[PDB]
């Protein structure tokens, strides 16, 4: 079940990595369609990331398989499609991909200490430093043997990893 | 877990009320976050409605559930979040607001003329009419007693329903 001239895009990385900034005006500027998919967490998931309990592969096989069916969804009547998926192992882009030979990765990647310099936080807010510490712990940079991932700097200000990610998109 | 000072906007309406085109550029005028409910459509759901039929309450409910735990996500980390739904009946609005006190609706409101010739506009766009009849069959027009409810006139052009959507938005 696929509608092959349409297109999906994850945007993939770490919490902090600037996904939504950059899929939300990717998408606006494409006219296509965008997908924060941390919106799509289970309650009970949502509830353990805010009291800072960091989340399972268990936590997340509900969330993923949304995740799934909702590209799917969007896939039948966009050409183009962006969702936010942080993405970080393996099988859960193997979770992402199955049914869904349309759908590819973009990877918004940098090392901790370029993500740490690089990190937008409101004012007052504390960063969840620890978090991205777990979190790039947990990341597993898909191999060469992925082949439908590709890569996007994350070290330059935010206009600039909207038009690379623009021109890997067009690519 | 709900934060008073957040909230979540409903886009509500039938089919062809142009629920999507105003709230993705509502939601980046305003930079808030956004969600095409109709993406979190069960696969079954996906299905009927590619066969011909109407959904209805039963099909719709765990959707509905779906987009009320997708609001509590949005509003936890997002001043200002809209969400796609048509949310026809009153019982489907009930739904979304449950555990949600900070989600109200804005209703993109116009007469079955007014949304024919807002589809027929679109170049090429075949009219299904019986759709159409079965919306509005299926639309309970909030009342009074529905206090969160914020109504727009779309009898105007894209830009004017996206400035009076910001302006009830804003009021
Ligand atoms: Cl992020
Ligand atoms: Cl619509
Ligand atoms: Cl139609």
């Amino acid at each position: 079940t696929t509608n092959h001239d349409h297109h999906i895009y994850v945007l993939m990385g770490v919490s902090g990595s600037g996904k939504s900034a950059v899929a939300s005006e990717v998408a606006h500027q494409l006219h296509a369609a965008f997908l924060d998919g941390d919106f799509l967490h289970p309650r009970r998931n949502i509830e353990k990331m805010a009291s800072g309990e960091p989340l399972n592969d268990d936590d997340r096989k509900p969330w993923l398989q949304a995740l799934n069916d909702a590209a799917f969804a969007m896939q039948r009547t966009n050409k183009v499609s962006l969702i936010v998926c942080s993405a970080l192992k393996k099988h859960y882009r193997d979770l992402l991909r199955e049914g869904n030979p349309n759908l590819s990765f973009i990877y918004l990647k940098g090392d901790f200490d370029v993500i740490e310099s690089r990190l937008k936080a409101r004012k007052g807010h504390f960063f969840k430093t620890q978090m991205l510490v777990t979190q790039f712990e947990t990341l597993q940079e898909p191999g060469a043997d992925e082949t439908d991932v590709l890569v996007v700097d994350i070290d330059q200000p935010l206009e600039g990893v909207v038009a690379s990610t623009i021109e890997v998109i067009k690519k």
